[PDB]
Parts: C-alpha cells; structure tokens; sequence
C-alpha cells in the first residue's frame, strides 16, 4: 500500500485564479498586484496544504510557521513551473488561467530575467522527465529545505521529519539507474534556491517602493515580505542544499 503518496496526491491543492483582469491592456501595476494577490490567496493553500502532511505536527508549532513562511516562494514557483509543464508544455508561465504569462508580460513585469530562469525550472520538468510522483515528494522535501543558522526552537523532529521525506523521494525512484536519478532531482531541487532568492530580492524592493509604483501588496504577503524575508536576504536564514553552491 502507497500510504505516503496516497497522502500527497489526496491533499494537493486544485485550481486558483489570480482574479487578473484579461480585459484591460497589460500595465506593470496590475500584473504585479494580481501576482500579489495571487501570492496570497496561494498562501492560504500553502499553510493548509502543509498543515496536512505526514508528520508535519511532530514540529514545534512556531517551527511549523517559520518553514511554511521561509519555503512558501519556492513551493509556489516549483509548483508554477509544474503547472506550466502541464498545462502549455513550458511555452509560457502559467501562474494562474487567469494569469499566464507571455515574453510581453514577462518584459512589462519587469521581471523578465527572474521569469526566463522559472520557465528554465519548467523545461527542466520535460527535459528530466519528471513524474508528477516525483514533482510531488520533491515539493514535499521543498517546504523542509530553508531553516535559520541559528537553528530552530526543536531542530530534532525537523531533521527527522527532512531525513524521512529524502526516504521517501528514494523510495519512488527505487543502482548506477537510482544514483543517477537521485543525483538529477537534488540537482534540481537545488536549483530552485537561486531563483527563490531573486524573486524574495524583487518582491521585496518592489514592496519597499509600492506607494511609488501602485503596486498593492496584501495583508500577509506584505507581512511576510518584510519580516521574514529580510531575514533570508540578509543570511540569517538559509537554504539547506545537497550539493555544494
Ligand atoms: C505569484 N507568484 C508565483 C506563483 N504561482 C511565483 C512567484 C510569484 C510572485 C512573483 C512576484 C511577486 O511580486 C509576487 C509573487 F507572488
């Protein structure tokens, strides 16, 4: 029986819409607002989603917080990049039906180059030709994968809790053909790292010059953005990598 996979697949979150208006001509303030409101209402996703995983309750329920608040960039965009392997074969960054991203889009953004490297992240999921059982356990072992160097309040049940999600992402590849697979994911787990810290570094200067902009930033994104992102960006807290940067 696959109790572990079976979890997974069971409480995936479905569909969310941006709320993007379609209608009216590209502007740089409304695709931003409508990719922040996006980022929150998938927020809400996020926490419920990890609320539910195996195991996830052995943490410190302040520890289960500061991992949803620090991974939440990166579980969107592997999860984005995912979406647009899926849906338009990477052609385009499916953010939401209501919200895909073209090159126009991606240059009125002004978030081209952090775009080009996620619609890299995407091709990488045909290229590698990743198993939505593999896209899932790694997206799992995502939200295990950033921690403060100081440490957390229990750092014991997460190294656990990370030990056991690496045994499972084994699990569904499994020994030159194993070796070889696994080197490949953590290869690309490692990847996503680089990308989420260009996209905290956007969101978090953009939020700072918001009022200039228009760009309106909601409740918890902007929460989030400006207390515990600066904690990353100024390498307090850090990406847990597999291979060395
Ligand atoms: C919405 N989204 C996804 C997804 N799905 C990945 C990255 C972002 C994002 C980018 C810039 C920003 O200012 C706010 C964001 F939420």
């Amino acid at each position: 029986q696959p109790i572990f996979l079976n979890v997974l697949e069971a409480i995936e979150p479905g569909v969310v819409c941006a709320g993007h208006d379609n209608n009216q001509p590209d502007s740089f303030a409304a695709l931003l607002s409508s990719l922040n409101e996006l980022g929150e209402r998938q927020l809400v996703h996020v926490v419920k989603w990890a609320k539910a995983l195996p195991g996830f309750r052995n943490l410190h329920v302040d520890d289960q917080m500061a991992v949803i608040q620090y991974s939440w960039m990166g579980l969107m965009v592997f999860a984005m990049g995912w979406r647009s392997f899926t849906n338009v074969n990477s052609r385009m960054l499916y953010f939401a039906p209501d919200l895909v991203f073209n090159e126009y889009r991606m240059h009125k953004s002004r978030m081209y180059s952090q775009c080009v490297r996620m619609r890299h992240l995407s091709q990488e999921f045909g290229w590698l030709q990743i198993t939505p059982q593999e896209f899932l356990c790694m997206k799992a072992l995502l939200l295990f994968s950033i921690i403060p160097v100081d440490g957390l309040k229990n750092q014991k049940f997460f190294d656990e809790l990370r030990m056991n999600y690496i045994k499972e992402l084994d699990r569904i590849i499994a020994p030159t053909s194993c070796s070889r697979r696994f080197y490949q994911l953590t290869k690309l787990l490692d990847s996503v790292q680089p990308i989420a810290r260009e996209l905290h570094q956007f969101t978090f200067d953009l939020l700072i010059k918001s009022h200039m902009v228009s760009v309106d930033f909601p409740e918890m994104m902007a929460e989030i953005i400006s207390v515990q992102v600066p904690k990353i960006l100024s390498g307090k807290v850090k990406p847990i990598y597999f291979h060395t940067q």
